[PDB]
């Protein structure tokens, strides 16, 4: 509780010590860790909460003065009123496995990272008839999966998981994360949420604003402990202004609870793989997809994975090639052959009773048969190490950590995400792939990515892997991402999600009518948090105390 | 114009004229009607909606009243009018079409406001994109309009609509209200992406991927913001980057909406409407229970509906065609009406979509499922008389605008509807309790219960169709009592209301008072941030800006 | 007057009339024209400049539009008008003569502003001092005016002017814009000392040694500030003591300039104009390289110029006199035009000044220097046909106003110019790259490249002469695209623009965004300090005072 590496802006060593003393008294020093020593990157099992584990900037560039971990909601309210008093900026995390996007690191160096999930980790409710659950920030996907297994529940309810099962359900959902079942759109499938505002008051959204009737057993409970109205997590909208969205990808409050819809057991499942021989086959693949996914033949969020993405799960670059320079079109085709895979590979799944799956499979099979050399497999038709057998788990909400392995492609693996949005049009996908690829090869990187598919849009997750001891390769990775953002905005593709180092540049792409969108958000931001306390800079939304000349990247 | 019926608060007749002078000089005289006489406050009809007051008046006819009507030509005029309203601190009340009958019509909350008719002159279908399966509309594009525009382009073989019970509504307007359709695309609000707004400060704003600008190119140069094209992804993906602000402008007074992107369902390549009659009054409980898993599993694809017998019977006749009885029809009489029309006491309407192998399976499932109920009969449109409700809902559940549902408003003489719209769990017990509360209060007030459960995913909108004689000033007072009581009864049992009439907005938002009205105090902070002068629709959804006395204006 | 075409922001028609009433009562009716009809927005000519809108309109003709024209008699009226504009918060847009065609003409940035015609009635040459070699002028003193005044006093044997390409411009006006002449005294702004200004607060101010007051004496008593004489050193030495503030009032909206002191070159005692033809398109690279050291060494005394063949050819004829071709002339055709007129593809115009022993040496140097190029031919005015451009520039490079250059605006039917004016290093490679960017975009838009490098000391102003048919609404949109693209291309290669049209002011200042628009945020702080009410020319050079929404008004 004395001397930290960095402090937040305009702030005296007296004040920090005075602040963190009061905190160390509120939550006990078990739950306080001041950052005093010259900050290790940590693992997925025990993630760092100090700085960016997959640093593309300098390692120390995003740096927490401390880490606080409240026991409950009250302590959050207390910490905030203290933050307000000292004009001490916060940075909420749920779990802090948001690697690829900066992890648990704050934008403003000197901030407290508020580890919400360390203690607040209860699966508050799983509800079978409403087909929902209510979770705190500390509930991971494996955790929630576990809860279902210990109560014999996957007979009745399945999850939706991102590629790894370690993320926060709460946390992923407010970043508008994505999965790969029919409930892949995580933000969409929320209903009812609790929030500590910058002023310390508790606000519950949607039908959660309708209080549960007064009665003997719940009488005298604190707000944070009060139960929800019956409809709270069944109907997202409530009455009047639908505000829920003000707390997604924002710095408008601290989220303490949330309802998530769970898809009930289909009563029949079957994943599949479709390999696409040629690199050119993508255009035609996306054109066939468009009306299949619009039609609800492709019921889940399906995904077109580049060859190197599959290859990188199975081994590192070394295990394929000894070369420094990026792999050629010829060498990729060999790997395709070495694995019994296409230059692109379409993973997907069927849901519901046998006769329905029969009709959609028939059509998907003949639909795709339009492409020369196409082939079809189920899990059983593939090698026991094959990716399909992993994604077979993913696409029914069984968590896996197998997908982590492609980070190791290069030694000292870090990922960085460039994630623009395209039309579900072969022409658009290809013109975007070609922009991405051009810049990757200029930057000396192997192109790795997916095109994942929503209803009418395609998230093109580009998977930038780099050696983080290699200071040259970072410098040009930084160039790659800054160039690709400016490029894709020059063909009308925006990014839906990013890393801390780019939130300013990306928000500047969204500058229709002289940055009208951002100007409106600032007004909202400064309205609800006068003292600029909560996560300044998040999504490039700066409160009025942060001058845009010192602080915009 | 010189001498209006009411003025808005804190404002002199000299100022109204200076204000309307400067406005007739912007929009033109054609586009301004000033309500200067009791000739102008006439209820009119659905085909010609009054734009001055509540046509379906539960309060005094003239309680909610406009000083004047102003039909902006285009978005610039709105920017201009907002700027002027700010200068004169003149409250505005935006509408798109103004058929929000049952929830106040076109009337403003604050008497003396300008009803800003957004759809008189902003009524173009700006875009229909087939490969994206979406359209872009300005405020005045009705359902029948958008529908016609599809027929005029031989597009229905590719794209279908989603319609509410009546085809005259604004696509734009209903969406922001979160109205309810009856195909898969029924949640009209969900099915939006990218929308344009004039703020209280006059600035133009586009949400989602609208904020990403369509790249410069020669043919788009020198265009006024409102007339610029959109990005590739504006209407393909609603979130964009950063805070998702779209919800701030649904059921709110934070902006004036100029354009919206709406998704359209593609033509399913096969369709089959159907009706399942549920014999006894009590068959509702078992029915909901059967409906729950099939909706959750997506065996029920559309937004199906469970229609109380009087709803269907009111479509086919007014009350005096059935009883010539003053009091509300007995249980014993409700059955004879049902036997007379070959209907159940509850009636379940629904549609199957897709290729016929798939539809057949889903029908096998639904039919076997419902067969658990004693007496159940199934029908396709084909199997019922021409006048039947199913042939209307056959059209409704594949996006075709109709107007047949109007008839039920004439249940009583001088008939007007009012909707009390509480939400419920998809649970027989919960559905039945709510119904029991509702029905008991309807008897207590001397009204025939009429209503419908529209089944969302995890959730039912129980629409309660209050039909009253609007010349009967004793019935109004009972209706008001009925509404104010039911809000409290249903709040006392944990059911919220998703949508209301102007007169009940403040009471309804008073039920959302978890943690000492925390949700309202937050919306108030936001409102005052973005509309310092309280120009836009003060009192919409209980949200009063700081100039309005909560003591004086709440109800 | 009662009903103008546009009004300024946030302002009622009642206020405009109260404001113009009080003004007709100050200046007089003769000095106020109110733009109340579409008869008044006529482009007119160079000899009679419209003072209401952009005569050379790339936007809609009426995008930039005045509410009214006001011709103050004298400095008091300005103090009065400023005071009143402040009271009514009425934006003003000062002009001296209003021939800023190619950069917006006399139009204001904010539609509805008062164009304040400073040179109608303040047009005296206040002083010509021979021993100091300087003059003092009010706003309305054109070049031809000042020139005539020298002939009327048999002064040319002692003092010469410096003129831009056209003699109708304001000496005052061009200087504050930093226009460019073509003798040694070409940097018109450099060549100023001591200037008088009315501030936004009404107070009168004199810069440099103007702030040192001319000592009291009997014949100067009781004079109104504006009519007081100046100090000995006011116009001999520009700095004075303390902060040098003169730059705050060039290309800015910080003041209204009432008087300026300008230095005049003495008669050199010998002069010789000349033209050097550079045969091939590519001879530009070698040429610049030769020009660099000779300019730096002062072997090239004046501001010489490198004129693209079409510039000279456009002076001699419109496009239909050469091709009757829609598309832009090919490289192969540009050569035949050059052979037809005994000219190079580039053409270098220049002058030698001083006593003949000195001129001869400098010509020996220049001639030998340029001889490095294959094909080079030299000429004196004498050696060319009467119609030639050199006889015009012979007059231009010794201060004589002409109007022959006007012809090139008629290259196309309904022709209007627009200047894109990026800066470059005096380096062949850099000159050539910039030219390659510019030319490529001109082809991409379907325009003939026409342009000129005017060589400063270390620096070249590459003036790009965009001629377009102003009735062709497809070409305007291409021109706009051309301009907005080129700003970005040239910013992407480190070239800034020194001067622009109203429509491109905000984009251009957006390139000056080093350190998160630090230079603009500073100028904004200053602006708001000195003009709290945002009265003076809001939006000049991208500088918006705090009342204007940057969201709404930027382009
Ligand atoms: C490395 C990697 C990452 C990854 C992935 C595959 C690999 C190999 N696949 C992903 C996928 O398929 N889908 C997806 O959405 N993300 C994927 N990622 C990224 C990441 O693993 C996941 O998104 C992960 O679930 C996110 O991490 P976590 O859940 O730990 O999130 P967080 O750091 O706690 O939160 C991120 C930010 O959100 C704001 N935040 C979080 N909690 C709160 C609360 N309670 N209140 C207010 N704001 C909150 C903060 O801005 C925080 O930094
Ligand atoms: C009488 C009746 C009504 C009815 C119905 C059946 C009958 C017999 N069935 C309905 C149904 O199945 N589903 C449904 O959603 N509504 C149903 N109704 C009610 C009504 O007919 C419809 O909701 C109708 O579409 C709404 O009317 P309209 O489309 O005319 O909308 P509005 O009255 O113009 O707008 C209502 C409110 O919306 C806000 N608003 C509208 N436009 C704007 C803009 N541009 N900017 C800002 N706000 C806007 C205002 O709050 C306005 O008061
Ligand atoms: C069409 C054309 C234009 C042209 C040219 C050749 C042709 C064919 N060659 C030029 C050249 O060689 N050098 C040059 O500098 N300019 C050339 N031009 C452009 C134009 O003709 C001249 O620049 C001309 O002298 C400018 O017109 P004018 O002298 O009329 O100036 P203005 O329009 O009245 O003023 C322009 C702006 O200046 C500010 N201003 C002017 N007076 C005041 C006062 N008193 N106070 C405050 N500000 C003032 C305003 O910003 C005004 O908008």
């Amino acid at each position: 509780e004395f001397r930290p590496l960095t402090l937040p802006p305009k702030l005296s060593l007296s004040d920090f010590n005075e602040f963190i003393q009061d905190i160390i008294r509120i939550v006990g020093s078990e739950n306080v860790e001041v950052i005093s020593s010259k900050i290790v990157d940590g693992s997925y099992m025990k993630p760092t909460h100090t700085h960016d584990p997959h640093h593309v900037m300098d390692q120390d560039y995003f740096l927490a003065s401390a880490i606080v971990a409240p026991r409950n909601v009250a302590d959050v309210q207390s910490i905030v009123g203290l933050a307000n008093k000292f004009s001490f900026p916060l940075w909420p995390i749920s779990i802090g496995r948001n690697s690829g996007y900066g992890g648990a690191a704050p934008r403003v160096s000197g901030s407290v990272v508020l580890d919400m999930g360390k203690n607040m980790n209860r699966v508050l409710e799983v509800n079978v008839e409403g087909a929902y659950c209510v979770v705190e920030p500390g509930v991971t996907y494996h955790d929630l999966h576990n809860y279902l297994e210990a109560n014999n529940l996957r007979d009745k309810l399945w999850l939706d998981v991102p590629d790894l099962g370690g993320g926060s359900v709460l946390g992923n959902a407010v970043e508008r994360g994505v999965g790969y079942t029919p409930y892949g759109d995580h933000w969409m499938m929320h209903s009812g949420m609790e929030v500590v505002l910058a002023n310390g008051e508790l606000l519950r959204t949607g039908m959660g604003a309708l209080p549960d009737p007064k009665r003997p057993e719940t009488m005298g409970l604190k707000p944070e402990d009060q139960p929800w109205s019956k409809i709270a997590h069944l109907f997202p909208y409530g009455f009047g202004p639908y505000i829920d969205g003000l707390f997604s990808q924002s710095n408008m409050g601290i989220v303490t609870k949330i309802g998530i819809w769970l898809m009930p057991n289909p009563r029949g499942y079957q994943s599949y793989l479709i390999t696409l021989p040629k690199d050119g086959d993508l255009k035609q693949a996306v054109d066939i997809i468009r009306p299949l996914r619009l039609g609800m033949a492709l019921q889940n969020v399906p995904t077109i994975r580049h060859i190197l993405l599959d290859a990188a799960v199975l081994g590192d670059k070394r295990s394929y090639s000894s070369r420094t320079e990026p792999l050629s079109d010829e060498e990729l085709d060999k790997i395709a052959k070495q694995l019994n895979l296409g230059r692109w590979n379409f993973y997907g799944a069927l849901y519901g009773p046998e006769p329905i799956r029969r009709v959609l499979w028939e059509t998907i099979k003949d639909a795709f048969s339009a492409i020369p050399g196409v082939k079809f497999y189920f899990p059983e038709d593939t090698p026991e190490n094959s990716v399909l057998r992993v994604r077979d788990k993913t696409m029914q909400g069984i968590p896996t950590y197998d997908e982590l392995k492609w980070i190791d492609w290069l030694p000292n693996g870090a990922h960085l995400f460039f994630s623009p949005i395209a039309k579900v049009s072969g022409e658009d996908a290809m013109m975007q792939y070609a922009v991405t690829k051009k810049r990757c090869q200029e930057a000396g990187l192997d192109f790795i990515g997916t095109f994942t598919v929503g209803m009418r849009e395609m998230h093109h997750i580009v998977c930038i892997v780099f050696n983080k001891k290699d200071l040259i390769q970072k410098r040009k990775v930084q160039w790659l991402m800054r160039t690709l953002i400016d490029d894709c905005a020059a063909n009308g593709w925006g990014e839906f999600r990013t890393h801390l180092a780019f939130m300013d540049q990306i928000m500047e792409t969204y500058n229709w009518n002289n940055s009208s969108f951002l100007r409106f958000n600032e007004v909202l931001k400064n309205a609800v948090d006068p003292n600029g306390i909560i996560a300044p800079g998040k999504s490039g939304v700066w409160p009025s105390q942060y001058s845009h000349v010192t602080w915009k990247l």
